[PDB]
């Protein structure tokens, strides 16, 4: 498992990607199966898909409400990440794991929507040739 802050959900998959600025389509990111996890980053108040290959992150995708995870072939699903400017693809060990991951994606999509809503102003009546505003913005 992991040390320190635990992820909410983890699975095993081969990782693939599409880079917009190369002519190739799908390319293998990992040679072998790696752990793929949904993680709540409390300081940033966002949910992230985190995948490590050895000591480095090969997936660091911040879930947004408008993201779409699509199942497109046997045991394989994909989502586009506009922020990372990359499409990620996951090859699973069974159809069960593919579908479970997809279900979780929608769960984290809703949570991300609520997180953004939660991410407080004080309204007031108007303060009861001189200037009353601050001299500088900051």
């Amino acid at each position: 498992e992991f040390m320190g802050e635990q992820p909410i959900f983890s699975t095993r998959a081969h990782v693939f990607q599409i880079d917009p600025n190369t002519k190739k389509n799908w390319v293998p990111t990992s040679k072998h199966a790696v752990t793929v996890s949904y993680f709540y980053d409390s300081t940033r108040n966002v949910y992230r898909i985190i995948s490590l290959d050895g000591s480095k992150a090969i997936i660091n995708s911040t879930i947004t409400p408008n993201m779409t995870f699509t199942k497109t072939s046997q045991k394989f699903g994909q989502w586009a990440d506009s922020r990372a400017n990359t499409v990620y693809g996951l090859g699973f060990s069974s159809e069960h794991h593919l579908s479970k991951f997809a279900e979780k994606f929608q769960e984290f999509k809703e949570a991300a929507r609520l997180a953004k809503e939660k991410s407080k102003m004080e309204l007031t009546s108007t303060p009861s040739g001189d200037l009353q505003s601050p001299l500088t913005p900051e």
